[PDB]
């Protein structure tokens, strides 16, 4: 059922984890946390959420963990020259050659919703589709706290729910906090995605945009929530819908993972997937 | 869902594969494999089983790699000083330890079978019940070409070997590719300088001279056909028949977990039944 891969790039190796097992006219559901968190912290509890598993049974779901970011990764070098955002997203196809992946139907959070932006626009061919949730398009003491402060709405992070401290402790523990440092300083580096909304008369600047359907996502107590707006403005609205999700701040996927899985599930339906829908 | 654990003992690392995630009352079923096999090779094809997916979703999968078999395991330097059967013993404690284990049901298969055995001597506590197929508790003494040609003996029965079928091939290439051979030599080695069991049947009348053996429940598990069989059946006439039981496996030789998987589910499934576990069959 399942398998840990741990592939070999020309920037490097990424930790990727295959779940379910997929047929060869049907994509992969890949994908691409934030900063912070892996694949585990930032997507398994909405994953395993019950309304998924009718969804994930019919397609094989696979998680990748930015290089140094899966758990029990060892501590890069001082001087390691660790992979930009850009670089990142060049080292995607691999991922789907390494394991005869033909296409994606993307699922990333903030940083993981841009590297998956950029490979979606450099090879639009292997993505069909982009759940961006909290993305960012645009550039930019403790490191933790400047993490929880990028994920969460100050009255939200100022409050300390469990949720705050929960994923404190898994920032804190779960992540290489050298590497956590190499990977906030990549998305911190990230450039101007670019990208402007086409005119179908003619256009008044020559900008690329996203060809595959997109469900933009962000939580109404988000501080992504002008950024994801922003975003929406300068894509195809005739491939793009935007989702904002009422009592939500940082983390939709575990906050509201009910609300989320319904979207995309109407998502999926849209494409021509999940027809029957139970 | 799934994960893999590189977990540090005093012996080295040991390589194990988690799948579904377990709670402190239930135990999670912990396989251990045999020589010129991993965990892949030797029980994903069983435990991915159709029918084994209805009771193996309801307990974890703990799948134990033995030091330098798990796949893309890099060679041991020449003088490397290789965990005997014993001290690989000795390095299931702290898994259960690194991954708040409480308890296991054992499953192993040759070397795995006298691992896992070796350890619930050492830790009745932590072992709740074992499934050993082709076990042999007596020490090999064969002490001295290809380690693929000597496994595939080990594995396979004469008549069945003789024959040269896919499975034989197959598994050939499997031990060849699969296999760092450098390391495989050493867990060969490190197999075959295995000790006696030291087990012996107690008598009912009076104490037998305080002899020690397994105080769990108990599946000897070998193939008609198999070349284990009169050591399984030493090793069952060696345990106590009240928490013990023997599968003859009709027309079946090595690797039965592979061979006739829904018969050995089944079987695991009734020796499960016994246990309190699965009230209701699937």
């Amino acid at each position: 059922d399942c398998q840990e891969h741990d592939i070999e790039t020309t920037h490097g190796v990424v930790h990727v984890t295959i779940r379910g097992l997929p047929k060869g006219n049907r994509p992969v559901i890949l994908t691409y946390h934030d900063i912070g968190l892996n694949h585990k912290s930032c997507f398994n509890a909405f994953f395993n959420f019950e309304d998924m598993q009718e969804i994930t049974q019919h397609f094989a779901v696979c998680h990748v963990d930015a290089p140094g970011q899966q758990e029990g990764a060892p501590s890069f070098p001082t001087g390691y020259q660790y992979p930009t955002m850009d670089e990142l997203a060049e080292m995607l196809p691999p991922v789907l050659t390494h394991l005869s992946l033909k296409s994606i139907i993307g699922i990333g959070v903030g940083a993981g919703a841009y590297i998956l932006s950029r490979f979606a626009l450099n090879h639009p061919e292997l993505v069909e589709g982009l759940v961006l949730i909290n993305v960012d398009p645009c550039a930019k003491t403790n490191v933790v706290d400047i993490i929880l402060a990028h994920h969460f709405g100050q009255e939200e992070l100022q409050a300390n729910l469990d949720l705050i401290q929960t994923y404190r402790m898994h920032i804190a523990q779960d992540i290489n906090q050298d590497n956590l440092q190499l990977f906030l300083n990549s998305y911190n580096g990230r450039r101007d995605l670019e990208i402007e909304r086409p005119i179908l008369g003619q256009n008044d600047n020559k900008s690329k945009t996203l060809k595959c359907s997109t469900l933009l996502v962000v939580g109404d107590n988000s501080p992504a929530v002008e950024a994801v707006v922003e975003c929406n403005s300068r894509l195809n609205p005739i491939n793009t819908t935007l989702l904002k999700m009422a009592d939500c701040g940082g983390l939709p996927q575990v906050v509201q993972p009910g609300k989320l899985t319904e979207a995309f599930k109407y998502f999926l339906q849209g494409m021509g997937y999940i027809p029957s829908a139970s």
